[PDB]
């Protein structure tokens, strides 16, 4: 809602990455979408436009298990998005795209497990932790 407390999106965290799943049926997979983290539940727009603008997902997910896995020598960031559900789990991973990516999302997708977003000071130690490698070495 939108009247005494939780006025707004206290939490804003949002970023455009790749998502390509297997697909149940069929569909086509690969697509770029920018997903953000309002209130407490999750909204997704493929283009702001949609003639209405309206988004064609929005709930809350979260429970996001993230699996850390990137390999610098390569400068390859690998994280598997995965989701249990009542259908059984909704296997889900994203692409690469730069290092400024999975300090975005790779941060906030932990948080979100938590049921929070980026809006704890712990995430601080998160991104700060990837970008610590880069000075290391490219
Ligand atoms: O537009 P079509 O070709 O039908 O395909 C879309 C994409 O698969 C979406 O992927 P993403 O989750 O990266 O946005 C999402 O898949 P999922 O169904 O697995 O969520 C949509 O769910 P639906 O719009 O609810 O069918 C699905 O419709």
């Amino acid at each position: 809602g939108s009247h005494m407390g939780d006025i707004t999106s206290i939490p804003e965290l949002a970023d455009y990455i790749k998502v390509f799943k297997p697909k149940k049926l069929t569909l086509k997979g690969y697509k770029q979408y920018w997903c953000t983290f309002k209130d407490t539940s999750i909204s997704c727009y493929k283009s702001k436009e949609e003639s209405s603008g309206t988004p064609a997902h929005q709930m809350n997910l979260r429970g996001c298990e993230v699996t850390p896995d990137v390999n610098i020598s390569g400068q390859k960031f690998n994280i598997k998005l995965l989701i249990p559900v009542a259908e059984g789990m909704n296997e889900i991973w994203l692409r690469c795209d730069n290092e400024k990516q999975y300090a975005h999302w790779m941060a906030a997708c932990r948080l979100a497990s938590k049921g929070k977003t980026m809006a704890d000071s712990s995430y601080n130690l998160e991104v700060q932790n990837i970008l610590s490698f880069l000075k290391m070495q490219h």
